[PDB]
Order: structure tokens, then C-alpha cells, then sequence
DNA sequence: CGGTACCCGGGCATA
DNA sequence: CCTATAGATATGCCCGGGTACCG
RNA sequence: UCCGAGCCGGUUGUCGCGCGGUUCAAUCCCUGGUGCGGGUGCUAGUACCGGCUCCGCACUAUCUAUAGGU
């Protein structure tokens, strides 16, 4: 649901100045990091290890016991038959592990809530890493070893050879990922690259629902792909593919945000008996250690503070929490349900309607009815947040530390084999005290929360420069990176999700519009036939590519040359023209057509 | 010296 | 530095450590 | 892996213009903003006329982790 929300702040104002529970805090949070970072490492170590029989089926169970593992060693004794099998399963695995590693168990005390708290986000990603990433590694990996590389660049851009292609490309997916039922035929109807992809494909075992596609089985139970996945990345591998993170690992030794709650206030923080605790309420009893008056605590929308919150020891995220809460196809809908054609009878009594073309570059180009631009640019965003000035002295440092080359000795971490993983563990260990000292300092967490406070303030400049140039109520039309090869979820509506949650935020309505053929026509003349682009051409303004004598047409320059937009006296014999003004008269003018209830013009039409 | 039963605090199960 | 998913705590019951009393 | 923004021109609604001119923005410390009252101070003219800075009341701002992309 919808029933939470958060506050940042500092960790200075939100902890009262007791050093005693702050530095209990601190330990308390770094072990936790340090747990959860080694839990992650034996969890890929033991997936590793026991390919050699079967590859498990990972449950929260194994997650816990893993935790529990790493944190006690032998003396944990869980009651469930499940738990307890998981244990006496992983604990050779664990040790050999912390034996490789040189592990020694905290023994900490008090460890369901954080093991719990782990556990979930564990398996939290486990799943969300099979859902999607799953079907497009293996559409990734068939389109590989139809060497889909090389074919771009043997078949004419149109020809009956690239439909043929296609056609090809789309009749061996289908079998493979069971969309139609193949025919007897099918069997010797495959080349010897492609009776491979097919054996390479059904050796995976891909689970599936007899009356529902692939798809629609991956969302039913996506964590029945986890073994299959894990067969997938080994491919990746024979072939020397792009690896990806079959399993994660929490790599970064920054220290990273962890739970705190009523209960581990108590238990770790107030150091209290639970007796003790149990008398107390909780707002009570969390005022001991934390200022409540503080902004961050205050309520919002009906949601109180209920005792959570994530600190890292720089920030502290504090969660609001409304009394309804959970207690711990269709959306296809969701891809059109803002776009502005489906909201038009709103969009007529918008006091101002302001069209908005997104670029790399300007990533916000903004003009209105009246005519008045506005931009914000991808170099503002990365000035005002201090991305580059954080990144020039948080990277330069390493050259006084000397841990860029330790870093860089490092293998590449998604490997699958045992052996290669190993070597990978014993290198990460080899300068681990060193990369542990240089993490352990301040300037790391704090260069973080300072870059969540610049992009704020960037964000809340931005929505301020807005009103004030184009009033205080607007509506905000903005395009979906349309294009002539984007048509899909993954490359079109997806890469918007943030500019209308930003407008969202400060209750800006925000809607889309196509942006397909918006760069075609000529507002002076509404006529498509006499415009030109990338005509002119410049060095590249890259340093490296332009060192290489790289030369770029300008592709934010146009030009119209049909005569009646041309005056006598102008030598250059064309109408210079900017690619966002003409895609913001153009927006406009498709605007304007669909409220008058005309509907978009043809010109701009995908006829 | 040798052998019992209770109160407490910690640990684990569960939705 | 961008985008996407799931989950965003609390109560009850078991147990094992130490302390109290008789022969 | 290198990059600020506003305005006037070369310029005609023109560029990642390594084109010219001019204004402030930034370096460090800071969770941001909105509407309401005072409370030291700093600014231009005889309480007004404001702007910067704090105090206090409610209105609001979804983060963690991982993954993908560069
Ligand atoms: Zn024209």
C-alpha cells in the first residue's frame, strides 16, 4: 500500500548529545553492516559450492540460519524442524567460509530484529532480481548467440532480408520461451548455431504454467526461476557474455543504514531488560534517546513516527506510519493512465499548460503559451547536488591512500565458479584491513547525506524558478522519449518516473504526450518537406573523442528552407531553428489541437 | 559436602 | 550519476542461569 | 568523465558554438519548502517598504537494500 512515508535528517539532530548511546549506536550499526555484508558473501559461497549436486532452493529460513550462523557459530539451537535442518545443512558451509575468510562471530546478543530485518531485505532482493532481470538476460543471452552483433551489420537497413530476420528472430523465441506450440517439423528445421541455443535454453529447466506464458509464471512465482537463473549467469560466463549478479552482494564496506525499533532500543541502545521496557510507552520510552520535538518526527498525513528508523551514522531516515498499516496484464494500464489525451478535461481548466522536452543534456526545456523558456540542465543538477565537486576529492583521495590500486586488483565479482570465487574472497581479504580503515572515515558518509541535502535544495530551487517564471498553478505536459525504434516498457514511459514523482511531491499535475514526429514541422509554416538537420559539422567537444579527431553534425540544430520562411537579404538560405524550441511549438500546437477537441493533427500523426 | 525447585532474563516461533 | 521491487514489527512461549533450603 | 545559470549581440525563434560582452551561483557548515506572529541585529527616505538571520504553530516532502543503465 501507500501507508508510509519518511523523513532524512541529520544524525546530529536527531540523537540527543549522550555520547554513551551514541557510540553504542554507532558499534551496533557497524556489526550489522558487517553481518549483513558476510551473510551475503556465504550465501553465494554455499549457492556455489553445492552446484555440484543441486542447486538449493534458497528460503528465508536459509537466510536466517546464515545470519544466525555467522553471528553465534554452533551455539544457535532453533526449536522449528525447517530452521533446524537449514542449520545443520549450512553449518560445514559456514565454517569452511569463515575459515576462508577469517570470520570471527560477534556473538552478539539480541539478534532476531536485525537478523529478521536482513533476512527480508535479503530475500527482498533475491526476488526482485529474478522478476524482471530474468526474461530480458535470457532474451540478452538468445539474441547473443544468434549474434545479433554481427547481423546489424549484414542486412540492409529495410530489405526483405532484415523482415526475414525478424521473422526468424521472432519464430525461434516463441518456442523457446513456449509462446506457440512448435510443430514435428520444427525439430530439423535448426541450424547448428541454433540447435545449440535451443538445447542451451531448455538445459535451464525453465519453470512454467501449462495454461499461462513464461511471463505470467515469472510474476506467479518468480523465486522458482532462482535456481535456472543461476544456471543462466554460468553461460554468461563459458561465453565470456556481459556477467550479471546472479546472486547480490552487498559489496561496499560504507557503512551502510540499519533498523532500529522499540525493540532494539532496549535491547542494544537503552540497555534495559524487557520487563523494564514493557512498562513504558513507547514514545516514552524512545524520547530517552531520540529528540521527538525534532521537524523529522513530526507528523504527516495521518502517519505517526511508530517507532522506525534507518541510521548509517551520518543520516537518519525516520518512517511515519499510519495506524492502517500492513503490520510486516492489468497494470499495463498504469503505461497510459497519466497520458494527456486520457486526461484532457482536466488539462482544460489548467491554469497555465507548460510543455516540457527532456534531453541528456538540457533534461528539462520548458516553454508555455506565452512563449517564456526556461531549462534545467544536466551540468546544474550536477553542480547544485555536488555530484562532480564529492566525486573529483572522494576519488582523488585514493591517490594519497593508495587504495585505487587495491581496488582494481580486485576480479570481477559476479563469478559463478568455486574456485574463481574463492580466489575472489581471498583477495577482497588480502587488503581488507586496509579498505576498511579508508571507508571508516567520515568524510564517506558525509559527502552521502550532503548529497541528499544539494539534490533537495536543487529540486526545491527547481520547482521555485518555475512557478515564479510561469505562476504559481501549471500543468505540466512532458514527452516519453518516443522514438522510431522504442516501444516497449523498458525504454519510453520508464525513463520519466522521476520528473512526475518530483511534480507529484508538490501536487504539480504531470501528464504525457507523445513525442513522435515532433521535430518534423515548421511552426512558421506548418510544413514538413523543407526542414533540414544535421547539416552543419564541429570537433567533438568530448576530450577523448575529440583528442581522436572526431568530428559531430550538430544535433540540436535545424533548419527550414522552404522560401516563405526565408527573407531576401539572409545569405545562409535557411531559417535556423533550436530542436526543443520546435519540439516545444510543436507539443504546443498538438496541445492546443487536442483541447479544442480537433485531437492530435495528422501531420503529427503515426499514420 | 551432596541434591532440588523457583524467578528472572535471554532466546526462538510466529503472523 | 538515472530507474525498478519488496518492505518496510510486535507478542507469546520455551529454556537455561543463578539463587534458596534440607540431611 | 571534461563540463553553471540568467541577459545583449555574430542572429533570422541557430548550435555541448574550445564565439564576443555583462549580472550572481558556488565553494566550507547545513534535511528542503509553504502559510502564519516577535526579536536581537545589518540596510535607502521621513511606523511605513522591504531583503538577510533566528525563535514557535500547523501544512507538506518515501526511504533502506539490492539490481539494472553509464
Ligand atoms: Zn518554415
Amino acid at each position: 500500500p501507500t501507508l508510509h512515508t519518511c523523513n532524512k535528517t541529520s544524525f546530529a539532530k536527531a540523537f540527543l548529545p549522550n555520547e554513551t548511546y551514541r557510540q553504542r549506536l554507532l558499534d551496533y550499526i557497524a556489526i550489522i553492516h558487517q553481518l549483513a555484508d558476510h551473510a551475503s558473501h556465504a550465501l553465494k559461497f554455499y549457492i556455489l559450492s553445492t552446484s555440484t549436486s543441486s542447486f538449493p532452493v534458497v528460503h528465508e529460513d536459509t537466510i536466517e540460519a546464515i545470519l544466525y550462523l555467522l553471528n553465534k557459530g554452533e551455539a544457535w539451537h532453533p526449536r522449528k524442524e525447517a530452521k533446524k535442518a537449514w542449520r545443520d545443512c549450512l553449518l560445514p558451509y559456514v565454517q569452511r567460509y569463515c575459515q576462508i575468510v577469517g570470520f570471527i562471530h560477534p556473538n552478539l546478543r539480541g539478534e532476531q530484529q536485525s537478523i529478521n530485518y536482513l533476512t527480508v531485505s535479503m530475500m527482498t532482493n533475491l526476488k526482485v532480481n529474478v522478476q524482471e532481470h530474468f526474461m530480458q538476460m535470457l532474451l540478452r543471452y538468445i539474441n547473443l548467440r544468434f549474434d545479433v552483433k554481427g547481423q546489424k551489420q549484414r542486412l540492409p537497413p529495410k530489405s526483405d532480408a532484415r523482415k526475414a530476420f525478424f521473422t526468424r528472430l521472432r519464430y525461434l523465441k516463441s518456442v523457446f520461451l513456449f509462446d506457440v506450440v512448435p510443430e514435428l517439423e520444427f525439430l530439423d528445421d535448426l541450424t547448428p548455431l541454433e540447435s545449440e541455443v535451443l538445447e542451451e535454453i531448455w538445459s535451464l529447466d525453465l519453470p512454467f504454467l501449462p495454461n499461462d506464458p513464461l511471463a505470467y509464471a515469472i510474476v506467479a512465482d518468480p523465486m522458482s526461476f532462482f535456481p535456472a537463473y543461476c544456471k543462466l549467469s554460468g553461460l554468461y560466463e563459458q561465453y565470456g557474455f556481459q556477467r550479471f549478479s546472479a546472486i547480490p552482494l552487498r559489496r561496499s564496506l560504507i557503512q551502510s543504514h540499519v533498523r532500529i525499533d522499540t525493540i532494539i532500543l532496549y535491547q542494544h541502545i537503552l540497555c534495559i531488560t524487557r520487563r523494564d521496557a514493557e512498562t513504558v510507552e513507547k514514545d516514552d520510552l524512545w524520547m530517552r534517546v531520540c529528540n521527538l520535538c525534532t521537524k523529522a518526527f513530526r507528523s504527516r498525513c495521518g502517519m505517526h513516527f511508530e517507532g522506525s528508523i534507518t541510521t548509517d551514522g551520518a543520516s537518519v531516515s525516520v518512517y511515519l506510519k499510519h495506524p492502517e498499516a500492513d503490520k510486516y496484464n492489468t497494470v499495463a494500464a498504469e503505461v497510459k493512465a497519466l497520458y494527456v489525451e486520457n486526461n484532457l478535461p482536466a488539462c482544460r481548466a489548467a491554469e497555465n499548460v507548460v510543455v516540457i522536452d527532456p534531453n541528456k543534456r538540457d533534461i528539462l526545456y520548458c516553454q508555455d503559451s506565452n512563449g517564456t523558456t526556461f531549462r534545467y540542465t544536466a551540468n546544474q543538477r550536477a553542480v547544485e547536488t555536488g555530484s562532480r565537486r564529492f566525486a573529483k576529492r572522494r576519488e582523488a583521495m585514493k591517490e594519497e591512500a593508495g587504495v585505487d590500486l587495491i581496488e582494481s586488483r580486485i576480479p570481477s565479482h559476479k563469478t559463478m565458479n568455486l574456485m574463481d570465487f574463492t580466489r575472489y574472497l581471498l583477495v577482497r581479504r588480502a587488503d581488507w584491513d586496509r579498505r576498511k580503515e579508508f571507508y571508516s572515515h567520515p568524510a564517506h558518509t558525509r559527502w552521502k547525506w550532503h548529497s541528499f541535502i544539494n539534490r533537495q535544495k536543487s529540486e526545491s530551487d527547481l520547482i521555485s524558478n518555475m512557478r515564479n517564471k510561469y505562476g504559481e498553478n501549471f500543468t505540466v505536459v512532458m514527452g516519453d522519449w518516443s522514438d522510431a525504434g522504442r516501444t516497449a516498457r523498458f525504454q519510453t514511459s520508464s525513463k520519466t518516473k522521476g520528473w512526475r514523482t518530483l511534480f507529484k511531491r508538490n501536487r504539480i499535475d504531470c501528464f504525457l504526450l507523445d513525442e513522435y514526429k515532433t521535430s518534423s514541422v515548421c511552426p512558421r509554416c506548418s510544413s514538413s518537406e523543407f526542414v533540414e538537420k544535421k547539416f552543419k559539422t564541429r570537433p567533438h567537444s568530448r576530450p577523448w573523442r575529440r583528442r581522436e579527431g572526431k568530428i559531430e553534425k550538430v544535433h540540436g540544430l535545424l533548419g527550414c528552407t522552404n522560401p516563405n520562411c526565408l527573407q531576401q537579404a539572409w545569405t545562409s538560405g535557411m531559417r535556423y531553428w533550436n530542436r526543443d524550441m520546435l519540439s516545444t511549438c510543436n507539443m504546443l500546437l498538438i496541445v492546443r489541437s487536442m483541447l479544442d477537441g480537433h485531437g492530435r493533427p495528422e501531420v503529427f500523426s503515426r499514420s
